[PDB]
DNA sequence: TTCTGATAAGACTTATCTGC
DNA sequence: AAGCAGATAAGTCTTATCAG
């Protein structure tokens, strides 16, 4: 998390680890990765609520 | 595939199976099974191109 | 502490397989 | 044969984690 930053495409508040848009504008990593694999924002409608956690 | 049949959702006109929404309206097994499951359309934007195959 | 990449857990989608 | 509704899995994709 983090005070005064909103995800710039899921505008969610709570993300493991932010990242940056090709536009320095903060967003959650899944987003940030949404991006970085098909080249176009993260639709938004599967936005999910809460956080998943895992294991190794 | 169905001549004159097209998905009432995704539009698609091809897919192994054609379901019906709660309507009567013929969609193709994806969306059918998605508003089985999420009460709610299926989100376009997730619409594949080509169908995979499987295996058991 | 921040952030970009690479790795890979396992959550979800949705093709199959059945029973009407 | 055909068309459709439910269950059950199958990898596909999403994305939390691990490094650098
Ligand atoms: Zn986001
Ligand atoms: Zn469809």
């Amino acid at each position: 998390r983090r005070a005064g930053t909103s995800c710039a495409n899921c505008q969610t508040t709570t993300t493991t680890l932010w990242r940056r848009n090709a536009n320095g504008d903060p967003v959650c990593n899944a987003c940030g990765l949404y991006y970085k694999l098909h080249n176009i924002n993260r639709p938004l409608t599967m936005k999910k609520e809460g956080i998943q956690t895992r294991n190794r």
